[PDB]
């Protein structure tokens, strides 16, 4: 079979999809599975994914609904022990895949690294009930998660058009899933939505873990945790809330330690 299965989602994406795949085909130590997603692109994306033309690569060309929707596509057709999403305007950096086949070898079930994004590092935050009141902990395309972990969780939610990761990573933490953070660069973020969109959509990720709470609740937890607000009412959302759920009360205690 294969140790990593890489999706790569592309629309339009001829300026950069030929760097993404050389980063992924040079990964010594590894046999990969490579499947491109393409939602149709009129430009010369699919020749140039044919260009390189190995064994190990699976083209998809269809229109989708997005991102994630081609990235589910690509996640139930891979065939490797660890799967990673990759865009086509990123690159791993070198040895990443055999670093996620030794701790997969070990057990874990999802490896996640670090992320370079316009030449600093992600802010990243610990895999742990914290981040259910918060984004994602870790760059979507620095994870890699096994067949189990994507087996016990599922797809990525079509209802969130941008922090479907957010809220995939979420259920992870509340599946129990192991998680392995490795304190090196896995991948370079390409940086060439509207704020509201992405708190919208945040908001309601944290109502889906936390269904008893209202929009402002789940709202003033995220800018207190942010930075964007006052946390005066942290503590009556502890004790309103308290015993609905110990994760909830977890992920309190560990966001705000005061
Ligand atoms: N298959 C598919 N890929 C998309 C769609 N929209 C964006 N992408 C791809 O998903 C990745 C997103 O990276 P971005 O360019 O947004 O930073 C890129 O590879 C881009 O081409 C889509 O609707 N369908």
């Amino acid at each position: 079979e294969f140790d990593i299965t890489v999706v790569i989602p592309t629309f339009k994406a001829e300026k950069t999809v030929g760097q993404c795949l050389e980063s992924v085909l040079s990964q010594q130590g590894v046999s990969t599975e490579i499947i491109v997603v393409d939602g149709g692109s009129p430009d010369a994306t699919i020749s140039i994914v044919q260009s390189f033309s190995s064994t190990n690569l699976t083209i998809i060309s269809e229109p989708d609904r997005g991102i994630y929707d081609a990235i589910n596509k690509g996640v139930s057709r891979a065939q490797g022990g660890m799967i990673g999403v990759l865009g086509a305007d990123d690159v791993y950096k070198p040895n990443v895949l055999s670093v996620v086949k030794e701790n997969a070898s070990r057990g874990v079930e999802i490896v996640a690294g670090l992320t370079l994004i316009d030449g600093q590092l992600r802010a990243d935050e610990q895999y742990r009930p914290a981040a259910l009141i918060s984004g994602i902990p870790f760059g979507h395309n620095a994870m890699f998660a096994s067949q189990e972990a994507y087996r016990k969780v599922g797809l990525y939610d079509l209802a969130y058009r941008i922090c479907a990761d957010a809220e995939w990573v979420h259920r992870a933490i509340k599946s129990d899933i192991s998680c392995r953070k490795v304190e090196q660069v896995f991948v370079e973020f390409g940086t060439e939505s509207n704020p509201e969109e992405i708190i919208a959509e945040a908001c309601s990720v944290i109502q889906r873990n936390f269904p008893f709470l209202l929009k402002e609740e789940a709202k003033y937890l995220l800018y207190g945790v942010r930075g964007w607000g006052e946390t005066s009412r942290i503590e009556q959302i502890l004790r309103k809330y308290g015993h609905e759920s110990v994760l909830f009360v977890t992920a309190l205690q560990e966001a705000f330690p005061a």
